[PDB]
């Protein structure tokens, strides 16, 4: 053992970690998501999508505190939970808990998120709705005159402009006079990046959003080691946010992206997770601040999730009124991307340059949940 180092100096960091361990409401969050998002891909082509599968899930949830009959039970089993294997305040308490992890401010974490429900005002809601509500959810019952329309507009933009601090400034554009609860239901996300991006280094490239449209857009270059993995007709890449968050991403040959889109599951997940590897690679990102709403009466009816929606809802959780029902159902998600939330190598590394259509995860590494997901159709909206 003449060795000239004690140890080998060219090995590089090592990065072993403990197997992921899941609790049961986790899983349930997560293949909701893949469940939702498959079929969102499908429905909206061409469009960027933006959504939050945990805040959905929370959402509806607290929905289901109100509903009583076929239509709690449809919501807790359409959102994947089996009561016969979790009590039903476990699972308020798993929403609860996601809330406290992420609004925790010892967290280095830009997640701004919110949701309400706007009632009728001659109505009086149900105490113990309202004490689970804000228990449970954080969250508030508004009440509202909808027959009055431009003042519940300008109410409600307002309530989701005053909870992101201006970063959501619309939500919704009219509300029928007949309306009887309104969920509304909101993200704002800006990627706060483990490694920032140095401004000096950000250069006009070409986005390309289809096979004969493209963009010109800011780009982002940062020369570091990510997890990431590619063959000939794929690039994956995994970037660590500040607080214990990582977004995935992924990227296709121009228009393979729904090939990738409608095949994703966890399954396949787990074992492309295996595949990749902490690399040395040079990583181009665009600059983007990119928005997406949905209508939730639509989603989730295409999920199993109806009676709700439907006249015969059994909302008397919430009120009294004979054919109480949610009349309107919002989801709108922002995500951000800016630079901040040396000797040359032997060779070249690979450029993970992300100006094709791409899709995108951010997850709670504390709880595993899917904060936002969704699809990068063009940066710019
Ligand atoms: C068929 C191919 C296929 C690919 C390439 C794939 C990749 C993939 N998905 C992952 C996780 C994940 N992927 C998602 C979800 C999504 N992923 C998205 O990019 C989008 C838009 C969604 C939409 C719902 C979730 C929820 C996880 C976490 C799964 C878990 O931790 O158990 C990871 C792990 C990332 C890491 O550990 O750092 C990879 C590699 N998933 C697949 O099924």
């Amino acid at each position: 053992e003449d060795l000239k180092d004690d140890h080998d100096p060219f090995l590089p960091e090592d990065h072993k970690k403990a197997l992921f361990v899941y609790q049961k409401p986790a899983l349930n969050n997560i293949n909701f998501a893949f469940k939702m998002y498959r079929q969102l891909a499908r429905d909206h082509p061409t469009e960027n999508i933006v959504i939050s599968p945990v805040s959905i899930s929370s959402a509806l949830a607290l929905l289901s505190l109100g509903a009583k009959g076929h239509t709690h039970s449809q919501i807790v089993e359409r959102l994947g939970y089996n009561t016969s294997e979790i009590p039903e305040q476990q699972i308020h308490e798993s929403f609860h808990k996601q809330l406290d992890v992420v609004d925790d401010k010892d967290r280095d974490l830009e997640f701004e998120h919110g949701n309400a429900l706007f009632t009728c005002k001659e109505h009086k809601i149900h105490q113990t709705f309202l004490d689970d509500a804000k228990k449970f959810y954080h969250s508030e019952v508004i009440p509202t005159d909808f027959k009055n329309t431009e003042e519940a507009k300008n109410q409600i933009n307002s309530y989701v402009e005053k909870s992101t601090h201006g970063k959501i400034t619309n939500i919704l554009d009219s509300v029928d006079q007949d309306a009887m609860i309104a969920l509304i239901n909101f993200i704002y996300l800006r990627a706060n990046w483990q490694h920032p991006f140095d401004e000096k280094l950000t250069k006009e490239g070409d986005f390309h959003v289809d096979k004969d449209t493209t963009v010109k857009v800011p780009f982002m270059r940062r020369r570091g080691i990510y997890k990431m993995a590619y063959t000939d007709d794929i690039i994956m890449v995994t970037i660590p946010y500040n607080g214990s968050v990582e977004m995935f991403l992924a990227m296709t040959k121009m228009g393979k992206l729904s090939e990738l889109e409608q095949n994703l599951n966890r399954e396949r997940s787990l074992k492309w997770r295996e595949i990749m590897q902490y690399q040395l690679i040079d990583l181009s990102l665009p600059k983007l601040s990119v928005s997406g709403i949905l209508n939730l009466k639509e989603t989730l009816s295409k999920l199993g999730i109806v009676d709700v929606f439907s006249n015969h809802a059994d909302l008397s959780g919430i009120t009294d009124e004979s054919h109480l029902k949610v009349s309107k159902a919002i989801h709108k998600a922002m995500m951000s991307f800016d630079e901040h939330g040396e000797a040359d190598p032997l060779m070249l590394p690979p450029h993970f340059k992300f100006d094709y259509p791409f899709i995108f995860r951010v997850q709670d590494l504390k709880t595993k949940n899917p904060l936002l997901v969704g699809r990068i159709a063009n940066p710019q909206k």
